Formats: structure tokens, sequence, C-alpha cells
């Protein structure tokens, strides 16, 4: 249908406009729609775009608005006094403010449905909030309404949230729009979304980005697929790809590279409430962080990721023990058996079940993907879903029978419930992966599995050369390949930190040099050299110029293939910020032949110092332009959990970095 009332470019610097003529007696029925496009680059703390109020003495709590604030959130109030209603429906991490160096045109959908009680917002085609309330309030039926306003709210007679920005241009319906036509509205976005809530994953949460430039041309992405909301394992958490064969115009379907069947794939609302939002899936077997290379002798592409038994994370794993039994320098899984209170058992050549107490092959076995046989026969255990139906967190059976896996709660064989390092690899450049492999331990029987660093691994130019990155207690322990990963060695690298989460990239400065770039907790980016392909390593520097929290943030790294200003340069992506995980930045470095010292450069700054900016993946696109992923909200803030399509892809050229 036609709006009621329809005007534009509206500049709003401190001072409201009042619309009251031309919309108040517009308004008519109890459902409305709102569509706003606006830019706000300089925003005031906590400001109101749109606002309809009782602007009378006694009545200042009788208004409708549409508020954002400084932290990219959105929301809106609908209050009335007297039928004493006081709603308040907002998210964090909604909005744009500027890409490359412009401001950003937000497209804002508010839809309040009479007939269904329900609010819904979608800012920049993503839908943010969608609340059912028992007693509806209608935005244009609160007592008294006399003021119809852009850039405040009337009320009793003085200016409130004063706003600082621009509306290009504001509709309003007489109607419930329906998703569809929603869909319909055309955006002005400045990214893209790779993946996606409702997407082939069906995750409603994505977090961990990676990004790697393949050979052929084809651009190709990991992620975390996370179902019980953003935490971190223990959960549900699945590796996902997508490729890209027009420099990241368009992005493939996703498909898994790593993934469990013990829980269902759903596509869960995880509740965002104080008492809620720490609800956590607990039985469930997970993956958690991916990093990628590719092989330039075999042609194939490689996956690694962390995994997590069921029920198990980082914190809760155990921290004595690598899962392995070393016999002759050769290592095996260790297995537990139902009733047994030991691990008794081990998992041999060919996947034969071996028992420990009385040394010998049991009539189980291992496939390949790390599913129980008994007697060549699949062994299955009943799959859980898990809801909130009861007002709380309930995992349970579903009546769907899946392959018995040695991660899993209900198997009969159980591994040791610590954390383990796996690999996959695919001959189709991220077409399909073949079923995961554990990699051996590397520091002993009696250590738990190192941390895998997200992001890219390090394929050396001038060799056959694997590298990735993972870190430990004390150390980086890069995990060295020199036969397209079939077998791995560790070289370990000391750092002047206990129990640093040293997440760590890499960049060829030239041939067999490597300066890698890692998180501390002294609110510092570090940096330390090889001059040996990663055979030995130099002390730990910092970079001045960049700030990081004490906790700090993945930073992600690449070495561009063209000069900048005559040099060499690497490109650094991280917050700039000590406070929180916003100010998103990518650094240009460029490289001084002398000493292979880095002179940080320039500074692009990807959106406001004050919205958020977490981890990320940068690559250089096959066209020399970048391209970068990233979780475009605070991925620490206890008050930003579980949002919706905050990872966010888009495409930068040089000359908009310098």
């Amino acid at each position: 249908i036609s709006p009621i009332f329809q005007g534009g470019s509206y500049q709003l610097n401190n001072k409201s406009i009042d619309i009251s003529s031309l919309l108040l007696d517009k308004l008519s029925g109890e459902s409305q729609t709102v569509v706003m496009k606006f830019k706000a680059d300089k925003p005031n703390s906590l400001q109101a775009l749109f606002g309809l109020s009782n602007s009378k003495a006694g009545f200042k709590n009788n208004y409708f608005s549409i508020f954002m604030r400084d932290s990219g959130e959105i929301g809106v109030e609908i209050r009335d006094a007297q039928k004493g209603i006081n709603y308040l429906f907002s998210r964090p991490a909604s909005l744009w403010g500027k890409h490359k160096g412009q401001a950003v045109e937000n497209t804002l959908v508010f839809v309040s449905d009479s007939k269904d009680k329900t609010y819904t917002m979608y800012v920049n085609g993503i839908e943010v909030f969608s609340e059912t309330v028992d007693t509806f309030l209608p935005i244009s039926n609160i007592n008294g309404i006399d003021k119809a306003t852009l850039g405040a709210v009337n009320r009793e007679g003085k200016e409130h949230y004063l706003a600082k920005g621009s509306i290009d241009e504001i509709s309003l319906f007489n109607k419930a729009i329906s998703d569809q036509e929603v869909s319909t509205i055309p955006l002005s976005n400045p990214f893209q979304l790779i993946f996606q809530s409702g997407d082939s994953t069906q995750a409603n949460y994505f977090r961990i980005p990676t990004l790697y430039t393949l050979s052929s041309g084809r651009v190709l992405s990991s992620i975390d697929a996370r179902y019980g909301g953003t935490h971190d394992s223990k959960s549900k958490i699945n590796i996902a790809t997508s490729y890209s064969d027009d420099n990241g115009k368009t992005w493939s379907e996703p498909i898994f590279a790593m993934k469990f069947n013990d829980y269902e794939e759903q596509l869960v609302y995880w509740p965002r409430d104080n008492k809620l939002k720490n609800s956590q899936i607990s039985g469930s077997a997970s993956f958690i962080d991916s990093s990628i290379v590719e092989d330039k002798k075999s042609g194939k592409t490689i996956l690694l990721a962390d995994v997590m038994p069921a029920g198990i994370g980082n914190n809760n794993a155990n921290k004595a023990d690598s899962g392995f039994k070393e016999i002759n320098g050769h290592y095996y899984l260790k297995l537990k058996k139902n009733g047994d209170n030991d691990f008794r058992y081990t998992v041999r050549e060919n996947g034969v079940v071996y028992n420990e107490t009385t040394n010998k092959p049991t009539n189980y076995t291992i496939n390949d993907k790390y599913e129980v046989l008994e007697g060549g026969k699949s062994l299955t255990v009943e799959q859980y879903s898990v809801d909130f139906d009861s007002g709380s967190l309930r995992e349970r059976h579903n009546g769907k029978q899946v392959p018995m896996n040695v991660f899993y709660k209900d198997s009969l064989f159980k591994v040791t419930p610590t954390n383990y390092i796996a690999m996959t690899t695919s001959q189709n450049r991220g077409e399909s992966w073949e079923q995961f492999k554990l990699l051996p331990p590397f520091l002993g029987e009696k250590h738990n599995g190192t941390y895998l660093c997200p992001g890219q691994g390090l394929a050396l130019k001038s060799s056959n050369r694997l590298i990735f990155a993972t870190y430990t207690s004390g150390e980086l322990t890069y995990l060295i390949s020199d036969d397209s990963g079939q077998t791995w060695k560790k070289s370990s690298a000391s750092i002047p930190f206990k129990n640093a989460t040293a997440e760590a990239q890499m960049v060829e400065l030239r041939d067999g040099v490597i300066r890698t770039f890692f998180r501390t907790t002294t609110g510092k980016i570090a940096y330390m050299t090889s001059r040996d392909s990663g055979e030995t390593w130099s002390k730990v520097s910092y970079i001045d110029g960049i700030q990081q929290t004490s906790y700090g943030t993945q930073v992600s790294a690449i070495k561009y293939s063209q000069l900048i200003d005559g040099k060499e340069a690497v490109i650094l992506s991280t917050p700039n910020s000590r406070s929180g995980r916003k100010g998103g930045q990518l650094v240009v470095g460029l490289v001084n032949k002398e000493d292979d010292s880095i002179d940080w450069k320039y500074h692009y700054d990807i959106d406001l110092p004050s919205y958020g900016y977490a981890y990320s993946a940068i690559t250089e696109l096959p066209n020399h332009h970048i391209g970068v992923l990233f979780e475009k909200y605070d991925s620490w803030s206890r008050n930003e959990l579980h949002l919706s399509n905050v990872v966010q892809y888009i495409d930068l050229e040089i000359n908009d970095l310098t």
C-alpha cells in the first residue's frame, strides 16, 4: 500500500523538528509501520530519531519513540501511564555509522502489529527484535498524544533525547506490513552477509570468521556456526564454510567442514535476559575456532579446528591429559567404556579398539568418522534437541537415532574430557570436506591440547612448508608440516605470559622471514620474528600506536602483494580501544628493509570508534581489493550476547585505507 505520510531530507542538529500537523491526523487504526532511512555518524550518547508524545504537564511518560545509542544500539519505548504500560525493546550493535569515510544510510523498518500483538524492528535488512506482548499498546493510542517529532521526544514541552544526524526519508503506514513486503524495501548497505540466520547451517549465531584466498582465485571463508547462543564451548558448535568465485561479490550456501550430530542443528532464539542469558548447552560435543591454509604441492585446502567432547570447553577441560596414551613414541587415543572408572582402552591402527588391562583387541572398532562399530555393525545413540518451553533450558532426546561417536555423551566408549585439535582437507576447494582426523599431542601425553589460533595458517611462498600457529601456557606452539599436512612437528616459542589467550597470526615479510602478531594481556599487540621459516623465534616486542583491552582481541594480518609508498606493506585488522571491542581499524604498516621494522603509517577506521568490532578476518582478494569478515559487535560484553547477523563482510581498496 501507500504511506499516510512521507517526508525527507531532515537535518537533525540538536534541534527537534515538529511534524505534528503533517502526521497526527493521518494516524488511524491500531497497527503501524515506520520506514526510516537515516544517517548518524556523530551521534549523541542517547538520542531519539522519532517521537510521538503527550507533551502536556503530568504526562511525561506517555510517549512512543525510536531511539539509538552511540554504541550502535537501536530500540523503541512505548509508554502510557494511565494504562500502566512501559515497554522498552532494543538490541545492541544494530547500526552502521560510516564506511569509507562517508556516513552510512541505515534503513530502519519498525512494525507495530495489533493483530499479532507484536513489535518487530529491522535495520539494514536484519530483524533485530520481534516481541509479542499480552497487552498490546498501539503507538498512536497513547493517552493524549499531541506531538509528532523528529530528532527528539517532546515531554512536558521540552526536547528530550536530542539527536545529531539526518533523516533522508521517513514514511508511515496505517498497516503492519508483512515480512515479505519488508524484504522488498531497497537497502543501502555497506556490507553483506556470508553466513546468516536461517541459512543451511541452521545456526542462529556465528563467531570466529576466517578468510583465505586460494590460488584459483576462489576466496574461502570458515566460521563457528554456534547454536546455543554466542557462548564458547561447552555448547553445540559446528565449523561451516562458504566460498566466493567473483572476488567476494557473492557467496555459496554454506556447508559443514566439521560437524557432530549428537544434538540437532536447531535455529534457536537464545534468551538475552539476565536470568537466562547464561543458559548453555551442556551435553553436546562441539568444534571451536578454525584456521585455513592452502598447500601448493598437493593443491589441497587444509582446515584445522579445536574439538570438544560432550559438555567440554577450555574451562573444564582436563589440563593434565592429552587424551592419548604413549606406546613407543606412538600415541593412541584413549577410551573409557560404560561402567568403568578409568580409561582402560585405546584406539589402534585401522581403528581397532584395544583393551589395555589385558592387552588385547576387542570386537569394537572406530571408523573414520570416530563412530563406534561392534563386529562391523554401526552402533547408534538417540539425538538431543534443546528448548526453553519450561522456562529454562532443557536438553532432551528427540526420537532420532544417529551414529554413536566417541565424542558423544551417550557413547559406549568416550574420549578423555579435554580439548583436541583436528584436521580436515578438501580437494575441490571447499565444495566438500573429508572426515576430520585428530592431530597427535605435541607437548607430551600429560599435557592438554594446545589452542588453535583462528584465522589463516601460513603457506611459505618459496617452499612446501605449512604452519599453523597455536598457543598454550607460556608459549606459542607452531605446528609445521613439509609434506602436505601428513606429518606435523612443533616449534615452541616462549612468550612472557602465563595463561594468555595468545591468538597469533603470521605474515611472510620476505622469503623465510615470518612475523607473528599476537594477542596478549598487556593492552598491546605483541610480535616475534623467525628468519628460518619457523624453526627458531625471536624475543617478544610490542606494537605502540594500537590499544587493546587488558583481555585483548584476536588480530588478523596479511602481507599485501603490492608496494605502498614504494615499500612492502603488511595490513593488521584489530579493534583499537583500551575500553572494549570497538573502534575497528585496518592499520597499514610499511616494512623498513634495513632491519625489518614496521612503520604503522595509515590507520583506517572501519566504522565509529564507539561501534563494535571484535574478531576479524582479512584477505587480499584476487583483484587486489581487501575483503574483511568481522564480528561487528562487542563479543566480550555481557550485554551483547546472542545477536543475529553481526558477523559481516565488506570490500575495501587500498586507496580507501590510505
